[PDB]
This record gives C-alpha cells, sequence and structure tokens, in this order.
C-alpha cells in the first residue's frame, strides 16, 4: 500500500506530473499546511503534492509550517515523502544543475520547532528524542541514484546539506566557513522537514538541485534570487523526470520491514510519564 | 550557611538521596520551576532537590523553565548547585557510564532565553553581560573530582560540553563537526542553566554521565532513549554514591570568599541607566 | 542629496558630534525605535542620530528593535548607514582601542527577525531573500579607512566580526573556536542591522572598536561590563573624531550610481505572487 507524498520545492512548487489530479485543503492539530493537498497518480502509484511554499511562493523559509505539512501527508497516508529543495553548491565539482541525492545535514535554523511533541498537543503526547544517525532513507535514495543514472542525469551519490535559518543568503565568512564544516550544498529547508518525517515514520528523501555556487567561488555568477530561478527554468525537467521514473520502482518494491523498522524507531523515540 | 540546590536531570530525575524529605511547590517570577523542591539533608547539610524535566519525565529540554528552576533554588537560600546530566561520549576515551566534571560549554541552543534582565521583570531590573570564561565552579568542581577519585569511580577532570537544542539527537554530519570543534560530550540542558546560576551568584558543577557515543563510533550501539535510558540504570547509582560523599566535603569547607567573588562578578555585571 | 544615520552603540549612545540638534521620536509599522530620532548637521551635511540600546543603555542586543531602528532611519530619507560598535579582539594584532572596518560577519544570533518581509506588514510584501556575500558598502568603508589614516588611528582595513546573541559573553571554548572559524572580533548587535540595511537599499557600514581580548588571550584583563566600559571611556574620542571628519568627505562625494544599485540589489531580492 505505497503513496508517496511529494513536496515541492522553488521553481517547482506546483510541478505538472500527476494524472488524474484533485484538490483537497486540510487542516491539522498544527495548522494549514501550505497549500491545498494536491491528490493524484504517477502510472499507478498514488501521491499527494503538496507546494513547501505555497503555489505562488508566498511562504518564506522561516514561516514554512513544516509540522502542519508532515502531519497532512502523514494523515492521507503517505508511506514516503521525496521532495525537491534548490540549493547553492559548496564544492567545485556540483555544478549548477547538478542533482545532489542528500545524506546528511548540519542544522543552521534557529527559529523552527522541529518535533511534534511539544507537550501542548494531545494528538502527540510525550517527550520524543528521533534518532538522526540516518536522516534520509537509504533503500528511497538507492532508487532515486539509479534512476538519475538510467536517465543520464549529472548526480552525486551523497552529500552534507547546510539548512540555514534565512531568509537572506549566506555572507561571503559563513559559506567559506560552511565549507571547512563539510558542508557540500546549502539550503533554507531540509531542518526541519526531515526531522519531523522521521518522528512520523515517513521513508524521507530530498532530491537537492544546485542552483549557483552561493558566494564563496570565483568567476562565477552570484547568487541571487533571479539567478536561482534561472537555473530552474533551466533544469527543473529533470527533476521532474526524476519523480516520474522513480515513483513507479518505489512502487513496484517491497516496504513492509523498512516501514516497521521506522515505526518502531519513531515509537521507541517517545517517552512517557 | 551552605544550602545545596541538586538538580537531577535523566534517570535521575528523583534520586532517594535526601533524609528528612518535605515537598513544596513555588512559583517564581518567571513561571513554575519543573516540579516541587525537595527539601532534605545529607548528613547535616541542607539541600534542595529539582527534577529538571519533571519527576515524571514529562518535559522537553527545550521547554525547561530554567530561569524559574534557577530562581527558585536561589531564593530557597542555596548557596551552590550540583547538577547531574546525561551524555553522549564525542571521544573514544569517554566510555559509557564515565563522569565528566565538565568546565567548558559550546552553545547550540536557539530558543532558549539566557538571562534574568529581560527588560521585562521588576525583579531583575537592567542590562546583564554575565562573564563566562569559568562557567562552572572550579572548588566545587575539585571536591567532585577528588571525591570521585577516593570512590575508584572512572572520571574526567575537566571536558567540553556542546548543548544542542533538541529534542532530537544529531545528525551523524554534526556528530563528526561537534568533534572537530573540541566538543567532549554532547547534552541538550546545560545551556542555559549554568549561565543563570551565574547570574543568580550560585556556585553551580555539573556531574555529566557518558550514556552513548552518539552516532559518530563505529560498532556501538546508536543512540536512542533506550540506549540512554539502559545506560544510567546501569551507572546511576554512580552519581547518586558521589553527590552522597561530596555534599558532606562542601559543608565542611570555607566559601564566603568565593560566594563574595561570585556576588561580585554577578552585581557589576549588570549595567543600570 | 546624501543623508547619514549614525547607529550608536555602547560608550557612544548619544554622542555630542550634531550641531543644530532637534530630538524627533517617530513609530514605524515594526514598532517603536530605540529612543528618538535626534536630528542635525555635521558641517553641511544632514543626519540623523540614534541609540541603539537607548540614550540610558536599558536595551540589551537580543530586545532591540533592529527593524524599526532601520526602518525609521530609511523613512527620514537616510542614503547611508554608519554605525559604532564595541567588540571583543580575537586576535593579537587588535588591540583594545584599535578600530577594525569590518567586511565580513558570522552569525551566531539565534532570537531575532533578519528581514522587513515576514509575511504581516503590508509595508513589505512579498519573500524577500537579500545577498550577503559583500554586506558592508566598499566605498563608505573606503573613506572611513582612509580617514582614520588621515587622522593617524590605529584602524585594520577588513575583518570578520562574528555576532553572538548574548547577553552572556562567551565561554572560554566558544572564544577559541570563534578563532578556529577565522572570525577577528565579536559582537552582539552586528547582526541583524547589516542585513535589514541591505534590505532597505541604504549603504552601511561599521565602526568596530575593539574593547577587550574576550576570554582567550593570556595575561589580560578578562571581559567584563567594565572593562569594556573603561576601554571606551579611554577612546570613543576616536570614533567621534572619525564619524565628524568621515561625514564631510561622504557629503562631496558621488552616490547615485552606488544607490541605484542597491536600490535594484534590494528589489529584485523580493519575489511576489
Ligand atoms: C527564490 S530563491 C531563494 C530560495 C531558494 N532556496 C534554495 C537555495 C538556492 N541557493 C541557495 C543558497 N546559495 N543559499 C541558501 N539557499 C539556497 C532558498 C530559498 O527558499
Ligand atoms: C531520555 S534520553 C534523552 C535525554 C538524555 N539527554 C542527554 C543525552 C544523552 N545522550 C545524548 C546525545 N547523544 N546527544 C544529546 N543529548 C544526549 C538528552 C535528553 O534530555
Ligand atoms: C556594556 S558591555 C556589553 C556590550 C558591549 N558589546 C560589545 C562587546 C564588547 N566586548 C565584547 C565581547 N568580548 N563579546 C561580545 N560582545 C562584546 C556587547 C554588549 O552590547
Ligand atoms: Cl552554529
Ligand atoms: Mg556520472
Ligand atoms: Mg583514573
Ligand atoms: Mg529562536
Ligand atoms: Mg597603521
Amino acid at each position: 500500500a505505497v503513496k508517496i507524498g511529494i513536496i515541492g520545492g522553488t521553481g517547482l512548487d506546483d510541478p505538472e506530473i500527476l494524472e488524474g489530479r484533485t484538490e483537497k485543503y486540510v487542516d491539522t492539530p498544527f495548522g494549514k499546511p501550505s497549500d491545498a493537498l494536491i491528490l493524484g497518480k504517477i502510472k499507478n502509484v498514488d501521491c499527494v503534492l503538496l507546494a513547501r511554499h505555497g503555489r505562488q511562493h508566498t511562504i518564506m523559509p522561516s514561516k514554512v509550517n513544516y509540522q502542519a505539512n508532515i502531519w497532512a501527508l502523514k494523515e492521507e497516508g503517505c508511506t514516503h515523502v521525496i521532495v525537491t529543495t534548490a540549493c547553492g553548491s559548496l564544492r567545485e565539482e556540483i555544478q549548477p544543475g547538478d542533482i545532489v541525492i542528500i545524506d546528511q545535514f548540519i542544522d543552521r535554523t534557529t527559529m523552527r520547532p522541529q518535533s511534534f511533541y511539544d507537550g501542548s498537543h494531545s494528538c502527540a503526547r510525550g517527550v520524543c528524542h528521533i534518532p538522526m544517525a540516518e536522516p534520509f532513507c537509504p533503500k528511497t535514495r538507492e532508487v532515486l541514484i539509479e534512476t538519475a543514472k538510467k536517465l543520464g542525469l549529472r548526480c552525486h551519490s551523497k552529500g552534507t546539506m547546510v539548512t540555514i535559518e534565512g531568509p537572506r543568503f549566506s555572507s561571503r565568512a559563513e559559506s567559506f566557513m560552511f565549507r571547512t564544516w563539510g558542508a557540500d550544498v546549502i539550503n533554507m529547508t531540509t531542518v526541519p522537514e526531515v526531522v519531523l518525517a522521521k518522528e512520523a515514520g515517513i521513508c524521507y528523501a530530498s532530491i537537492a538541485m544546485a542552483t549557483d555556487y552561493d558566494c564563496w567561488k570565483e568567476h562565477e555568477e552570484a547568487v541571487s534570487v533571479d539567478r536561482v530561478l534561472k537555473t530552474l527554468k533551466e533544469n527543473a525537467n529533470k527533476a521532474k523526470s526524476l519523480l516520474l521514473t522513480t515513483i513507479p520502482q518505489i512502487g513496484s518494491t517491497e516496504w513492509s520491514e523498512t516501514l516497521h523498522n521506522l515505526k518502531n524507531m519513531a515509537q521507541f523515540s517517545v517517552l512517557l510519564p
């Protein structure tokens, strides 16, 4: 019974990838999601699409309701969440237009709730300490990696995403610092989205698309809103094709054991009185 | 006139270490403490015990009322605060079950008030900039170190605690990063507890107990709630014995000069109009 | 039509540098500024002075209304904002009393709005991602540097400011860590002041004055409120003279192209629906 949540990021807020589309606005105990859920199918696989920033990109990264978004997808029955995220490259070999199937993060966010279990919601009682050693589902990641290869897409098989609070871009001193820390790409949205997915027992993976070299690299176009959007206009089709081709493979794979183990990890992370 | 505040952490929320126990719920200008104060004695030394997370461990690290807890202990007349804190080890030589008498911290918290002087409480007026060069009382630390030796306990005489916001555990990229920064142990509660104690002119020290190797070290059991609680079940007695044996020594030592200097540092850190 | 906003920091809250002073309390959509605007002149150049902490230094760094302060200065017609900031030195060669014309920052703040565009103010609609590759105006910085030389003042031509949340000073482990990161000076106020200035299309520069060596350097007086204020009492005249001599030079320079480019950068950083 797989059902794939898709969270569309910058330049991919509402990708025309689902057949048999039906719009459904929902509510959650953590408030309204960013926008309507878009229910549909890719081949015979049920999907639920959601614009991270709203379909008109009106919500800045700090104000995205990550709890509501993940809650809504889980409540709709999603077993997996595969997302897109635009990002800056911190490595020469990760070129604008490249995809990075990230496997780690470094949190630089400051303003964001990272748990459903805040002691104020009867829907999630207790104190939850979710493990983050392996934040992304390696089985989903492996299907994304193999599919990118079949599509002939420049794709990096791992990567560490530094997530900054924003909405400003980083200073040059910060950009260089993140490089010394071993971060490979930079964005504003991976945390706490990945964390809440893990608490929900969902297989989560991220299609990171490099759009710029932040501001560390000489003789490159400086990061700006226009530069990010231009790179996505040129390359977003690659993410769309990757989703379209990956999802049927996920639908034909066995997931019960993977999902059971995630459910157990999430369940045993909650300390009750 | 020494009086010892004891803040019990994970696996030590309400240790049966006090004789002549009396429960006392209090209020403060910063709200209610985590739980009732437990008044009692160790030998002839007055103590005040307080569960950091509540005695049923119902309060997550971000939501702990650090201001109320420290305010309540100070108002009850505590000259010292000695705490327990479970932690992950970031160093091969700090094994689960080891005690670390930490002497430094690196703040990674984001959500927490760190001062009594926020411009909104008539009980603490002015702008306070407390020094943090020596965050922990070295005289109290030295008694803990010497007592641990007398007890034959594996104990490290110093250490830098990185305090993360939580409630999630760290990613592997974060865990490795904290190691490059020179942090020795990792927790979610040292900051701002140590900071507020200093503002209150209290001699503060911390008994850190390693419960796991976070997620950096191969061929070790991964950090999880169950793994932390299991290690504490096995080793909490060591912290209990250390408190029981240390406190009488503190009670027989001269503290007026130490306390006067702390009072002065706290007093001179407040800039009034 | 240049008009110079001056934000006075610690030890320089209300410097007697303006002729023809008129006090003007204003309001903004983000609340009240720290204090009254002080309108006046230096030679024939219009200025607007504002105490960052209030003229009685009653507002701690976390509670400073950076949005209101920058909004008020922009609304009064300021083309430039030149500020003073006291700071700790993280480098042997930056001595207490030295000026540093900082050119980069590393953000360690956690509690502060960094944008006017938070989705809640009709005065600033949209999602704004301001570039921070060059956070400070290099043309203003160059005039400050050349003027400091003409005055014979010990002045460093660049520097990376780490801005901590405060109000506590850093621990020793933190102080050493910031040195490994390549930060040169440390304060509590550069972020988000510099960020909001950029969003407002204002030429912003900072006169950083070292007052101490934080707590990393042996055989120096430990940072404290008294030590900072003492160094500023001795050296604040240098910042005052630098402002007084710089501002007339700014007034006689051509700025239309510089200001146009800043306006464009700010304008194109806003994504509308
Ligand atoms: C409409 S452009 C801004 C959006 C794109 N997001 C990702 C991103 C691309 N390049 C980045 C960089 N150099 N640093 C941090 N983030 C990013 C961030 C924001 O949501
Ligand atoms: C009921 S277990 C979770 C509680 C124990 N606290 C300390 C701690 C042990 N191991 C840690 C690690 N690897 N990283 C961060 N913190 C810790 C954190 C939390 O209050
Ligand atoms: C009244 S003294 C405190 C004020 C001076 N500000 C700057 C500063 C000087 N030395 C610093 C250091 N070692 N670390 C961080 N900041 C500073 C901070 C605060 O507003
Ligand atoms: Cl950080
Ligand atoms: Mg290849
Ligand atoms: Mg030994
Ligand atoms: Mg915060
Ligand atoms: Mg010189």
